[PDB]
């Protein structure tokens, strides 16, 4: 069997802060932080709206976009790494609030930045080990309740956002090849500390980043196995239409297209709109990139990203 | 292709911690909570071991038993309700403390009390497709640490512990069928609202939970998943050697044994010994029924167990 994109949905909470609004609370620039990231706007999600509500509203745009009702999905995974709550998982949450009531499984995924490509993967398996037909994956993150807003290196970088994708069985592929990573000795370069334990938090409730130590190993790690993938498909990089890769930061993704031999006119990009939405980062950009004209049926797109852990993978598919 | 249980391994943190223990703490009795449960023990973890420790140990334990290094992992899933950190995986932690730097897939996946069903038929997708050949399966959970210790409705229940398996690829069926579900309408029924926002927990820190309906829910649930799998796979319940149920009520587990037509002798039965430990509940079982001398290999397992979600789900496997 194979998997293959259905349909595609995204949903950014209302207010949506550019860096001078942002200027206003934190000492840093707009011309800074477009420097560093390439980053110009963030959306911050609003006070009573949580993760399952992005994704909720995400995968509704995702189910239209493929013409399926609620009733006809088989399996539901959320990549988050900001869940509604410390259990049950967000994923059951978002299911009921499609009134999915056909007792189809769901469960969340914990692969941070990278998580999309992990649940993505993972429906891939389930599809084509005929374990479900049509899969619901969805890329939600609420960062912006897990930033140190006193902290102007990291505050700057990220948003809140979410992104789903349909992804159906097929006779023909959709997803050609696919190739995930994880190495835990780079914990301390990105992470949150903290867990809720004994009635309190314990540890550091906040995003801790080491930048120039993400920067150095995304790079390295990104054109590697973005190599890996294309040449075990039975590719090479001129066959790749598009690139849609995690939209952290603009300068990694530029050095990634680079290496590929890639002009950035064949690169998806939403981090100037977005910002580092972690897992829902490339279902946003996959999103985006449909509903611009901008990828079309038929084309070769290669999804890549790192994320905390670390993390990191990429996905070869046929849209 | 097929995946079979290559090794078990299990571990329980050091402080036993028995029912008249707990009377000191909380108005309650050990025949009351017997009478309710048949929990008679639980583990509590150390003031320094989290679930990743847990996570390792088990590992270990499962690596050995089934003759493998730690390098011939191609991948790790970590069923758990109680992760290490906000992010990144716990996964990736246990990853690293067992010193594997082959850069093999790591992630959490969120289930609760059903988690490792999830994670095993996850890992059993993986295996079919030829996306993995030898994966790492942990349920691992701390849960003491979300337990409100003044409440004598709930505290009584919950234990923390690990259960690992390695599973491979193989010629024959070991992994025969699954059947997954999920209902998130029953989320006021058990969870823990609480979570990491704005640099505090935001919403209760403790499980709540809604015995009778649990209760009420379960028997009927996984009598009917029970019934399903065999159904699908084409056995009979007569055909079954082993039930290795999720361990939270001895109750619960006898009215599903009765309603198969099964004797408690053909039940691995540890909840007197173990409690509630969500996701490292069956594994824990399972590992304890293979090194206790009761499951020998060409034997039918039925596992099964029901969690915080709804999220529930049945596992058919020849050992």
């Amino acid at each position: 069997q194979y998997a293959k994109i259905s349909g595609t949905g995204s949903y950014l909470p209302a207010n949506r802060v550019s860096n001078d609004d942002l200027a206003q609370k934190v000492d840093t620039s707009d011309e800074w932080i477009t420097a560093r990231t390439g980053i110009k706007f963030r959306h911050i999600a609003a006070e009573n709206e949580k993760t399952s509500d992005l994704a909720a509203e995400a995968a509704r745009r995702a189910l239209d976009a493929a013409g399926l009702d609620s009733g006809e999905i088989d399996l539901i995974i959320v990549a988050t790494a900001t869940p509604d709550m410390q259990f049950p998982s967000t994923a059951t949450i978002v299911q009921q609030k499609l009134g999915i009531t056909n007792g189809c499984p769901a469960f969340d995924v914990q692969a941070v930045c990278a998580g999309f490509m992990y649940a993505l993967t993972t429906a891939n398996a389930y599809i084509k080990s005929g374990m479900a037909k049509n899969a619901l994956v969805i890329g939600a993150e609420t960062f912006s309740r897990i930033v140190d807003w006193n902290d102007r290196t990291t505050c700057v970088l990220f948003g809140d956002g979410a992104g789903a994708v349909v992804l159906s069985a097929a006779d023909k592929p959709g997803i050609i090849h696919s190739k995930l990573k994880a190495d835990g000795n780079y914990l301390k370069l990105l992470n949150v500390p903290g867990q809720i334990a004994c009635g309190k938090v314990s540890g550091s409730p906040y995003i801790s980043m080491d930048g120039p130590g993400v920067f150095k190993f995304a790079v390295k790690m990104l054109s590697k196995i973005a190599d890996d993938v294309i040449e075990e498909a039975g590719y090479t990089a001129a066959q790749i239409d598009w690139i849609v890769p995690h939209q952290a930061n603009r300068r990694i993704i530029e050095s990634t297209a680079k290496h590929l031999g890639l002009s950035m006119d064949k690169v998806v990009l939403t981090v100037q709109d977005h910002g580092n939405t972690s897992a829902a980062s490339i279902p946003l950009a996959l999103d985006t990139g449909i509903r611009s004209g901008q990828i079309k049926r038929g084309q070769n797109l290669l999804l890549e990203g790192i994320g905390g852990g670390f993390a990191w993978g990429a996905v070869l598919l046929q849209y």
